[PDB]
């Protein structure tokens, strides 16, 4: 995964994990730490209570986090 090239990792309520990379892509793993492709068009939940989806090679993070949630860092 490399924690150096990821801006934020998302832990799914299912155990699976998503990472938004500093290169702009995203990587998904299952509750067993194994890498698998993230299904486009599907909105999924996190343990933290956020909803996310991969659409058009992008990532919706409640959408509005992309809207006005640009902080540069966090």
């Amino acid at each position: 995964v490399d924690m150096s090239n990821v801006v934020k990792t998302y832990d799914l309520q299912d155990g699976s994990k998503v990472h938004v990379f500093k290169d702009g892509k995203m990587g998904m793993e299952n509750k067993f730490g194994k890498s698998m492709n993230m299904p486009e068009g599907k909105v999924m939940e996190t343990r933290d209570g956020t909803k996310i989806i991969m659409k058009g090679n992008e990532i919706f993070r409640l959408d509005e986090a992309l809207r006005k949630g640009h902080s540069e860092g966090g």
